[PDB]
């Protein structure tokens, strides 16, 4: 994914949901996550591509 790819997430406690363009950037994603340990990813599936759909062994 692009570091600019928006990641649709939601904070369950505050009830804030950020999807689409309001969703945080993939680069800031990790930082936002540390600020929100009470968050949950709203959509855990981005785009099934290439060979990522074979197995689930995420070595790389």
């Amino acid at each position: 994914l692009d570091p600019d790819t928006r990641i649709p997430v939601i904070n369950l406690e505050d009830g804030t949901r950020l999807v689409g363009e309001d969703a945080p950037k993939n680069k800031d994603l990790v930082e936002w996550l540390k600020l929100h340990p009470t968050y949950t990813v709203d959509m855990p599936s981005y785009v099934p591509k290439n060979a990522d759909v074979l197995f689930s062994s995420f070595q790389k």
